[PDB]
């Protein structure tokens, strides 16, 4: 397809089996729609104990990733990727990821994802080796690998063949018709496709309004959406 | 310690090896600080082909998780957890996770995390079985497992023994003293601990201001922070 190649720099490359061996992303990898290739800084060490961390200038409680093995791993990944690969560092200081940013990143045929461990990486590597810094959210994790997998999974959905509008999703129902006394909305069992579409759209608008009203502000609603949202708000009242 | 038990409902429980076998979280599991226990809806099916998906009332392109195997898995997890376990559903319709929300969730000694696959789960299960709905971010993934791991990793950092303020982190430097012509800030090599603290704090304030100014609004800065931020903004200008 419009396949995608993703190079990964990580001290724990076996974590990536979570996305390359299972589910939709695992199928994408098996079918060569997505290729994920990993380089481990530990393999670029030269000392007997394969040291991959180092002490921060200025002191402090934590450790940083050691520059030489990480730099060399990045350079090796860049040589494999050839031309046009954007190098991304995952960190809380990066641009916050949202679906618009996923769609942007998915325009790349090649990406290299650098996964930090310990307290961080040297600022000068960010300056010299990293094209873009991205955050998956405003919380603190133990490593960049889950953010990198999250990003891979989100962009993989855009690859042709991998899968078979600003608003939260509508409620979904499946069997049984009655579950702990709770019935399926009759409209969903009416077979009236236009009423079903409008009902779902109205529910998405209502849920976005009630839970995430700030998302509504960023939208230019269609006439139909304005009407259904007004109906929901009148109903709710 | 103040150990934590996390029950997980997932069609792909082997994904969780990414956090239970590696790094800081893997150590937490080995040392019994964190226990992660998984139940797979597929094991609660009764038909020959172990069906775990089902068709949405009202039609549409996708499938939902089948109610009976998922319900039964959840009930089994709840019986294992005993009293006091909060059941969390990960989805884009949930409360957006941030570090304050992580600290809240970390107050729980027990959690059960329900990981959705396909297009979603039946709304009535959310109503009847789920205590809280949380989102790890405003993007769309192929399953709830990476969000659940992300949440586990973030809350694990709060468990006593697992590890050895509103602002973005400061830059970090390690060896070598000179890297591609770029030098380490002399203050970090001065050994003056108070100047180093103030420099780091000033950098965090400057970076938050330049990259994420909306985060600054949510803070009541100390006198010292107000002064250093003013200095940074004058400097920047
Ligand atoms: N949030 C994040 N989006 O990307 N990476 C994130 C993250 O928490 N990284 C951790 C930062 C502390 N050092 C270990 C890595
Ligand atoms: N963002 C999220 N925060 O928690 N879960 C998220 C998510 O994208 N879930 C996918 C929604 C589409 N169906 C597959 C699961």
């Amino acid at each position: 397809g419009s396949h995608m190649w993703i190079g990964v720099i990580s001290l724990f490359p076996e974590m990536f089996k979570a996305i390359t061996e299972f589910g939709v992303t695992g199928r994408a990898v098996k079918h060569n729609l997505l290729k994920v290739e990993c380089w481990n800084p530990r393999d670029f060490t030269f000392d007997k104990h394969k040291t991959v961390d180092d002490r921060p200038y200025g002191g402090g409680p934590g450790m940083l990733m050691m520059v030489q093995p990480l730099r060399d791993a990045i350079h090796t990944a860049k040589a494999a990727a050839g031309e046009g690969a954007k190098v991304i560092y995952l960190s809380p200081q990066g641009r916050k990821l949202d679906q618009g940013g996923v769609t942007e990143l998915a325009q790349n045929q090649k990406l290299i994802l650098v996964c930090g461990r310990y307290e961080g990486i040297d600022e000068r590597l960010i300056q010299t080796e990293i094209d873009e810094e991205w955050s998956i959210g405003d919380y603190v994790l133990t490593g960049g690998e889950l953010p990198a997998m999250t990003l891979i999974d989100a962009v993989a959905r855009f690859i042709p063949g991998v899968l078979g509008d600003g608003l939260l999703d509508c409620p979904h129902y499946t069997r049984p018709e009655v579950l702990e006394g709770l019935t399926v909305p009759p409209v969903l069992m009416s077979g009236h496709h236009e009423e079903i579409r409008k009902w779902r759209l109205k529910q998405s608008l209502q849920r976005t309004w009630l839970r995430r009203p700030e998302l509504l502000e960023g939208l230019a609603l269609t006439d139909e959406q304005r009407k259904l949202l007004k109906e929901a708000q009148a109903e709710h009242n």
